């Protein structure tokens, strides 16, 4: 206090990377540097005003906060929210979610030379910009935010409310039909979502084969590669500001005639202008393929071009499982042959020594998916999984009908302080009303295909981090029967209260998402499910938990009483949940990044001018490191395992990413992925090999 | 004849690349390969039906010829002109111009085994098809085309009138705005023109300079490279069926930021990413870019970002010449340095180790033309010079306002068989007529402002070939003061009836070319340089050459005559005259290609199944070899010479290539250049140094 010493923030920090001659680290020296932080950096760079109101007069005429949000409520509640927030007595609770958070997030001055806004400001504005002027829900919104509760995606919470601004929205998945119309939007969709810092992922699986014909004559189309080509120069040329390197990705079915060609720019010892540097590469793979390599027998690959010109369809949307035998046997659909096995193989070595092919099990996803359609392709993340459909040109590239494209708005719960606050529901129905905001407000105008597929779907993606904080702090084990039966269970009850409010939202609307009476929430088979039987705390320790809190687990009699005001009034979302990883922002929300173990105790980033800065894990103290194991040392089965009890729910997507020993050897990563199939996870993201 | 010996026409064709004891060579074994030509392969494989009738009717029928064509005239009319044609007793000249044409236009049976075309026939649809049924155009365009009077643009003759076929036109130029929509937009424009065959050349030099500002942050904007480099990407990836590699060019002004990085894209100890290996380059340079290097003084790069906030146009659009001093005067507008001379140097090592920067004289250009507007950019053969304008889009693509863009349609006459009919008006009308009628027939439909552009400008390219071929004829000799003689007053006669031509269909369609009232043709400045003197035979023989054929020289009467239909009744086509290369064409209509030396005697191609063929120039005989000195042989000067004379009259360019001998110095190739400069000459294709 009154004249104290040391205040470099940097420096206590480090402490957090030394241990004691018993083996514990010194939590408080982070502490310390945040007090220093604010003490030394935060407070001396902030801007104070007079009043509230002096201060937006100021930010609005020098065009900092948008006037148009503050626009739809009385100013005085503008002023009172304000208020509220600042009173909710927040502080940050590590170095860096402070460090971070006013390095990256909070407004500066246009010189950067000041801070004009602080948490309870951002979070502010964000709630008052999605509240779209309904008082109550903006009121909420804060309290959620401000509680830990709830946590929009970057993209957004950054940006709400700013008046120089990007989108709401990030990652964004497009389709390709097979013809140069729809490439050329395609590669310009690239440049112009690119430009603003959005991730993009096509679908190459519907593209002719290499070596197919063009205009009648044999031997002629040149495959896919040399459109990964511009997609890949088109990214690298439209990065975002204050970056290098765009964000690209691409998927193309298993079963695909280039899919060798396609692995196969991703191998180093290689040749040049078929070398892609900046695309990452998914693959899709139904089950047959499984059952073809178990037997160690021979994958058919067949041409798009034959399967379009025979079945009044593109590649990317029959079902290969279904149609394998039926296509083999069609000498009118050309045919190559590879080793599955060798397939695999191909497919892990490369994993290895560049983390990818993300790999989505088309199977397991069609067939969980309670939405009409087939859903043929995936994020850049590998977790939002959502029907699309044709978009057909004019030759001028002027739509003639305008298909629907993927968009994506996330956001997160931080399950511990879920589980807090015995008002589940609440904090269930705010955040979706909050993303659905994001939604709504969202009009991307410069790829019509998005913005119609938004409009009509309002999907969204609510989902979850801190998994591991949690459990941990209840002293149960990352991976334990006792997690296991949790997490299923929360995902169960959160699922619950989703339903029920996009049931609302439907009701209050007046409408529903497009196609709802083709989806199984239509006819109510969604639920059958949930009819049965399974739900009931197999552990003890977990029905205990779910007490101790006030949650009231979704009983048979609520669910045939929501299906029923579903079958009566459909929901406004077609898509619910969805559970990416999570960023930065989990560090400023202080959370263990999504539902999987806790990648380091003292997680370290190459960020800042002291070169390193450094983390320790929620609830983590000198007397409960053994409830904070590595990924690495929990394993690929424990998180395989967690996440599947997470699938029986999610309606859409997990990021799983398993990490490995940096003596793991590709079967090993191969049984991994077997054991993830056979599991029922729908989709695989990374595979991280332990490194320095 | 009745069984013969040597059907080796491969050998026969050899013959003509030896040389007797006294350096003659066997033109005869020529002639022979064609007898054995066609005796051996044409003929039994060519089709031969019972009538003509009965022949088209399969032809529409099996779907080869178009039946829409016909459609327009009166079957009989169409048996009588392939009788006509059949009948007017054309032969083939040489063993290649055969062989080209039957193994590269004709039209074959879809299985590639049988022709079932044959010259006449082609002459025939071609007629047909430009006439648009107006019959004695068809006649005459036929007569003219047999005679060898007229010779249409590759594209043309090859596709007229048959069902499965490309477009009548072949190279584009488009713009591009400084923003990444227009951006996306000729990324696009060139894989859908390149996809049919396409010569497409972009404008760069309105894009914002590396390090430029974006959205206001400094340093940001990345150059034109990595526009190249998509542009390259389509290219090569849209190539043209049966061909690897799509033909780009991008032309850059010379005192714009970017243009050393420009150039450096062509050295070849270079960096990766930065390579560009299938694009063309042109450079536009102003005069007092020579005026500067000229008193060894510094030569300033002004930022277009900066021209286009302080000036309300683009870079690519305002006056560098008549603006230099104003703009190193306006701090508003940054500006960088670099040595003229060691500008101009570059300049050269480049095209010494690969032909190109192509070089558009900005100033004489934009001085002699006629018509509203500056010029910016040219051509794939940099013979092509006319007035754009930019295009907006709507945050989808779609255009708001759809610019100007260049398509060009071109043809040529062979100087000598003009010459040879004293009828030379019906000559040049016919010409014009089926030129303007392949533009008429035009209708680009994938990018807008090329359409747009056609529609408005009418614009043609007629053009000519065989200068040395007639010049050697009448033993005159490349380069002489009487060839000089005779060039200038030839195109001078040309232009005259050109323009006649122009200005009568103005009248016959009731409307002219868009903005003509702002042309020089308007106000009959145009004309002023045909009304003081200069029009009179400097030597005898010309004087003579002309009266042996029954030519009048348009005379001072003529010309006031026909500058008063001008101002009072248009013309119908913004730009006449265009002098391209004259590609394999030549080898069919028996001419040297353009009005440039012949690079060889017997020229030798690259061709066949044997390796080779060869080609031996027009009216060459072992009395007259001494008129065939080769363009190396000729040499720079006396062909710079040449094409001036034929500047002061052709309204867009000509394509110059200059030989060198593989000693020549870059310094040698720099006064070249100067040469040309100070001539007048406007444009400069290529560097050629001798090569085997
Ligand atoms: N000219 C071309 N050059 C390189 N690739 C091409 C070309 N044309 C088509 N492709 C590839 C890209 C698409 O995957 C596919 C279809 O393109 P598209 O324009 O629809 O062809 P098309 O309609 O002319 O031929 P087709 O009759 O075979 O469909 O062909
Ligand atoms: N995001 C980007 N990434 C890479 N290059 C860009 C990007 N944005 C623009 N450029 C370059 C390409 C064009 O030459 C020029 C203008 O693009 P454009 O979309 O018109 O910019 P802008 O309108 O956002 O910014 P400005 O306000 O500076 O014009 O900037
Ligand atoms: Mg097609
Ligand atoms: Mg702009």
């Amino acid at each position: 206090r009154v004249m104290q010493e040391t205040m470099d923030y940097h420096a206590l920090n480090a402490m957090l990377n030394l241990y004691d001659k018993a083996g514990h680290i010194q939590f408080d020296k982070d502490q310390q540097a945040i007090d220093a932080f604010f003490a030394t950096h935060v407070r001396p760079h902030s801007v104070t005003f007079a009043s509230q109101h002096e201060r937006l007069g100021t930010l609005v005429r020098e065009g900092y906060y948008d006037d148009a949000v503050l626009a739809r409520y009385d100013r005085a509640f503008v002023l009172r929210l304000f208020e509220h927030a600042h009173a909710s007595g927040f502080r940050f609770q590590t170095f860096l979610g402070a460090w971070k958070f006013y390095t990256s997030y909070t407004l500066k001055t246009f010189d950067g030379k000041r801070y004009l806004e602080h948490f309870e400001d951002r979070v502010t504005m964000v709630a008052l910009t999605l509240a779209q002027g309904d008082e109550t829900l903006a009121t909420q919104l804060t309290d959620e935010m401000l509680s830990g509760r709830f946590q929009p995606a970057t993209p957004t919470f950054l940006n709400c409310g700013k008046q120089q601004r990007g989108e709401l929205v990030s990652c964004f998945l497009l389709r390709i039909e097979d013809n140069m119309e729809s490439i050329g939007r395609a590669v310009n969709s690239a440049l112009q979502l690119s430009k603003r810092g959005g991730g993009v992922a096509f679908l190459l699986s519907n593209l002719r084969e290499a070596g197919a014909p063009i205009k009648r004559i044999e031997n002629q189309s040149s495959g896919v590669i040399p459109v990964m080509k511009m997609l890949e120069d088109a990214f690298s040329y439209a990065n975002q500001l204050g970056a290098r390197q765009g964000a690209g990705a691409v998927y193309l079915h298993a079963h695909h005639p280039d899919i060798l060609r396609f692995l196969d720019t991703k191998r180093e010892n290689a040749d040049e202008k078929i070398r892609i540097k900046t695309l990452s590469l998914g693959v899709v793979i139904p089950d047959i393929t499984f059952r073809l390599a178990k037997e160690n027998a021979q994958m058919a690959l067949f041409s798009p071009y034959d399967i379009q010109r025979r079945y009044g369809k593109p590649f990317g949307d029959i079902a290969i499982s279904e149609r394998y035998d039926e296509l083999i046997a069609d000498p009118h659909v050309r045919k190559t042959y590879i080793n599955a096995r060798d397939f695999f193989q191909t497919l892990a070595e490369i994993q290895f020594e560049s983390g990818y092919p993300y790999i989505m099990f088309e199977d397991t996803v069609n067939r969980a998916n309670p939405i009409a359609g087939r859903i043929n392709m995936s994020n850049l993340c590998s977790e939002i999984l959502q029907v699309n459909s044709a978009s057909r040109y004019d030759d001028n590239l002027d739509y003639t009908h305008i298909g629907h494209d993927i968009s994506c708005n996330l956001g997160s719960l931080n399950i511990a302080h879920v589980m807090d606050s015995p008002d589940i529901g609440r904090t269930v129905e705010t955040a979706i009303r909050g993303l659905t905001a994001v939604s709504d407000m969202s009009h991307i105008r410069s790829v019509p295909s998005i913005a119609a597929g938004n409009a009509a779907s309002h999907a969204i993606g609510l989902g979850q981090m801190n998994l591991h904080g949690y459990l941990a702090r209840e002293g149960i084990a990352y991976g334990s029967p006792e997690a296991l039966d949790f997490t299923n269970l929360y995902f169960y009850t959160i699922t619950w209260h989703a339903v029920h409010t996009s049931m609302r939202l439907a009701r209050e609307r007046g409408k529903t998402f497009a196609g709802f009476a083709q989806s199984r929430y239509a006819s109510g088979d969604y639920f059958t499910q949930y009819l049965q039987d399974d739900w009931q705390p197999k552990t003890a320790k977990v029905r205990a938990l779910f007490a101790r809190s006030g949650i009231t687990l979704p009983t048979r009699e609520m669910w045939l009483k929501l299906r029923d005001d579903v079958m009566r009034y459909g929901i406004y979302n077609q898509n619910l949940q969805a559970v990416p990883p999570t960023g930065s922002i989990s560090y400023i929300n202080h959370a263990t990044s999504s539902i999987h173990p806790i990648v380091a105790k003292i997680e370290i980033r190459k960020e800042g001018k002291t070169g390193r800065v450094y983390y320790p894990a929620p609830f983590m103290t000198n007397e409960n490191l053994d409830m904070y194991q590595d990924a690495y040392d929990i394993g690929p089965e424990k998180i395989i395992d967690t996440y599947a009890e997470a699938t029986r729910h999610v309606d859409q997507g997990l990021s799983l990413t398993l990490f490995f020993p940096d003596t793991a050897t590709t079967r090993d990563i191969n049984k991994a992925q077997i054991y993830a199939w056979r599991k029922g996870i729908k989709s695989l993201y990374y595979i991280r090999l332990r490194q320095l």
